[PDB]
């Protein structure tokens, strides 16, 4: 259960790097 | 508490998906 | 520490869901 | 593993400050 927790804040890093370089923008563009 | 912070981490991995797929920007579009 | 971690994790989502309803998208605008 | 973790928050804080204050946007108003 730590390690489940560990990699979902990596996962959510992940997910927030990617939203920063966005569906409604990259359609707009 | 861990089963709180479990909960927790999947609330962020919820917001972040309607994130992905923004308040102003739909209302800018019209969506 | 558990609960510094509790606190950063809401703060998170608190951050979260202010970007949700942009610094540069509001000035934009 | 703790410690490992709050480093993570932390990093987790500063990208969101670096998106609350976006790439293609910056790209579309010359930034």
């Amino acid at each position: 259960r730590m390690k489940q927790i560990e990699d979902k804040l990596e996962e959510i890093l992940s997910k927030l790097y990617h939203i920063e370089n966005x569906a409604r923008i990259k359609k707009l563009l």
